[PDB]
């Protein structure tokens, strides 16, 4: 008797097809549905039983927070089913920094929720994805895979959803977490995990977006030289609830960022300081304006604000939520 | 007879000065002079001859192009002299970025460049500043480190102004370049040279800012899950002369940012497309408009649109500057 | 009521003293107190109640296996006390990769056992040594570092003894762990965990070496192109009960080397395959003589087959260690 | 009409074939011809005109002096003639750290040499060889990498073979250089040459073996606690003619470490002291015996001294080609 695993498509590259094998980058991308990724991996039998499900076929640069909603919804209403033992979700690599981390604060259950992706098309040389979906479903099938929080896989690696990014612009290897690791790996046709999520995820989260349908509006403004005082004021004109600052060094602050942030927060708007840097801590600062993102990044901490916004407004308890989850 | 530098100080932690020693975060910024850097580390009196001067006394976080301007301007006029052999900068770690390769551009000679900073304060616990200015001066005072490019020195690294960046919001080994490595090492009070920035700068560059009163205006705007268009109208509205798009995986545009950028190229705004990932190529592609950043960040695409801008508005001078400079 | 914390020094580097200030190798050592590692940071009274005992005076590059032992035994007689909340234990560089471990494996408590040392003297410029006792000190005396394992504390990181390991000769961020990252980050005066070790440890450990006097030998063999079958003969002639293999590749045997590891066998001399490559895992391989290391470097093996040995001669629990422990 | 490009074969995973696409590891190798390995890929016919000679068929574990030795005179004697313009040697993962260094030392040509290896048999799911050709024979046939030294192409990265080495024991990224990084990348069909080799090499080199028969024997002891000083009465007994000490952190000695050596160089063998750690400078110590490797690992050290000991074994000239090569 083999797991029951779900794959949950929702497009990118990983179901891309180009007109030649050479062509990775630059083309007129052709989608694919489910069931050509499983047909294509025939190696998934001798792991579990599959089941395919097309949620969404976009890439990941037009994946929107409605269909997370529904994305999340849907994982949790599977997983709340007995005859589902985990759930793999095909999806693209450019957002695959926001959607795992969103369902690592949203799922209610403690069986893996598996993301993959790949950098090449399965038309392509070498293709990474037929590999990495093998060890998706690998670690999905796992029941060792339960209670670690949404988990991310490619390259033979099993990332967190809370750490893991994607890095490298356009290599195999991209999706990488510098300061934390990886949970997992995949190597010999065997999982070896290594570290555990010393964060709130999963079970113990407290953000549920079971009865939501449609999530607070937050934007991300870029930190740097000459940065302009006017993006803060077209976020205020459009009336998000929220942005994230992506801070120059330990979310720094310019005379014109300073302005524009205390011009939000005057209007009711929640300002949290991440960092442009890659990782690292912004630490608490009393002289600068906002809330601290932690060691969250700018993509992450926005995902975190949007569902801490479905809760409260209280910058205290906001606050908590980013050294906590 | 020892060689003769000049150490310019623009502010930024390595100058900063605590109540304690145990901070190196929040705390109240007391800025130190030239001289005082100087005296601080007796040390370098037996590396060079020094003079100091005070260019200018702010946080890189508010490091502007109108100080860029004076800084380069004092650069090239001091290397120009005989009596001048390599110059020092201190300056911010937060802007760092951008700084070094603004003068890696505009500087007109194969004499050392060398900015230093520091990520702890003077008053610390095992404040970084003063070895960070040893090795920095050591190396301006090697003449092995001509025709190398503007350098930047922390942590015993000599890091290229092409290719280092902060990737850690508040470490010490923070400015790395994990696919281009150190041009060197200063290990043992010995300076070890590994590789050579194959990238046109200094000498055979064509950027001259020597007649610039004013640069041109550029924005970043950053990619991610449910980016407005607004800031995109934000900065047409503001009539900037270049866009550099933090991309969403290899600069990736969803369809609001697509339409964002198409409505910014038909008002003459010049788009480079860069990446948020923090490594990487941006591959050129046809589907996608604006132009691509090869291998340059947001923060170091936005310095060479923005001198690219002095010389030209073609699409296809702008893009090969992308791939040599 | 501060914590009470005992530092055991075992010298070091962190301990070392050369002649002039911008010296950090290449000198005659010196070596310096416990109690003057505590006065130079004055601010360790703010954390916790310090009392200082000198175990040993040695270069860690001279630490044996006996000292440790009598290293391991003190630290578990202070931790049953009730009077102790933590120990900090400085210590040198260049077996930092060794020690840990062992007490990682053979301290029965859940109070936190710091490891501390420093890549640079206590009288260069910038030393690492103040800062890096504050914060092991920090960490020891923090309730939260609790049942953690081992930890190792160096350039605001805190390291797992079972993955951190000194991956640059001179450097002072080398230590890291690029697959597993850092158990936690000290940034601003505050302690940032962010993972937990999923393997066994400390409390949960099998390991008891209270009653053990002297330790079995293990040496350690390189792998490389015409490695000789001769130095697996100098370890059988000396009646060795160990050897770890640092492997080629994934712990791959040269014919030679495949030849003096199975005659290694036929003596009852228990063979780890390692990997001299630094990270990754070493696969089961039925076609290869020896039992393989996991994720364990050719260092770490070693000790873990040392303490393997005093319980067991069978192949096939020592090989549970390893995927274990 | 296209470059001429001639694919040297000597073995490894590269050519490797499984029973079952799910093998990675521990299988039963199989040997694929050069022609195999054309023939898998077919693009390779719109790079260059490609020849193919089977120089070996071994697995790079088993790679041996003699081979390297027959391998840089058939490489040599290739690009020496005008109907040759670059060379790819298919190579094993394992020794992948010495053949290319051994070339980067011996080849005496500007020709592009560049070494390709596979982490994945050629049976298994997304197997990384065809690509990794692809870019090595494109690398080989491109003008721009002249002059660049010894070249090795997998996972879209282009390293150097003086800073390259397999730091991961079974993952597809494995080749790094963290202080490095790499020569150039290969994204999109497109070669992006970033930084140069600053080192002796190729053409300028001295290490010529035309007129070697036999290389010099040179073996590796590691440096850990409680290391044997038996295994430097081995090396002496057997009449090696170096000794290569992998030494902890810095390259330092324990007591036996440091008999040891003295001991070999009274005997007339040169000994040069590297470092276990996987990266980093050994500095120069009066205090310890033995020469410094500088920035060569203990792999790549062996293969210089090997090369050097054809020449001379004055102690000060193999000193200054370390710092050099
Ligand atoms: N544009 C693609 C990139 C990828 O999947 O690699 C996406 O994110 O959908
Ligand atoms: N806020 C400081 C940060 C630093 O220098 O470390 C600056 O950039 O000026
Ligand atoms: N030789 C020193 C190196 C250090 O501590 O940095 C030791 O390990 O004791
Ligand atoms: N055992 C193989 C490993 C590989 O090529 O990946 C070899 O080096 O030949």
């Amino acid at each position: 008797n083999l797991p029951n695993i779900v794959i949950l498509a929702t497009g990118g590259t990983i179901a891309g097809s180009a007109a030649a094998n050479t062509q990775t980058t630059g083309y007129k991308a052709g989608a694919l549905g489910v069931e050509t990724l499983i047909q294509a991996v025939p190696e998934l039998k001798t792991l579990a039983n599959i089941k395919g499900e097309q949620v969404a076929s976009i890439g990941s640069e037009n994946m929107t927070s409605d269909v997370l909603l529904t994305l999340s919804k849907r994982v949790n209403e599977l997983l709340a089913r007995s005859d589902v033992d985990g759930v793999v979700i095909t999806h693209g690599t450019d957002t695959l920094d926001e959607s795992p981390y969103f369902l690592n604060l949203t799922v209610k259950s403690d069986k893996p929720v598996v993301f993959v992706a790949a950098m090449r098309p399965a038309t392509a040389i070498s293709a990474d994805g037929p590999m990495n979906l093998y060890g998706a479903v690998k670690v999905a099938a796992d029941k060792n895979s339960r209670g670690r929080g949404v988990l991310v896989v490619l390259n033979d690696r099993i990332g967190s959803a809370r750490f893991i990014s994607k890095t490298n612009a356009s290599t195999l290897d991209t999706f990488k977490a510098p300061e934390e690791g990886y949970l997992g790996v995949i190597i010999g046709d065997k999982i070896y995990y290594q570290t555990r999520l010393d964060k709130v995820h999963t079970t113990r989260s407290v953000f549920d977006v079971t009865n939501v349908d449609k999530l607070p509006a937050v934007d991300i403004i870029y930190g740097y030289q000459d940065d302009p005082e006017y993006m803060y004021d077209a976020s205020i004109k459009h009336g998000v609830k929220g942005i994230v600052y992506a801070g120059m060094g330990a979310g720094s602050v310019s005379k014109r960022g300073d302005a524009g942030i205390r011009k939000a927060e005057s209007k009711g708007i929640v300002v949290v300081r991440s960092s442009r840097t890659g990782s690292g801590i912004v630490p608490p600062d009393a002289g600068q304006p906002g809330l601290v993102a932690d060691s969250l990044s700018p993509a992450k901490s926005r995902i975190l604000l949007m569902l801490a916004l479905t809760k409260t407004t209280n910058p205290a308890v906001i606050q908590d939520y980013f050294h906590a989850y």
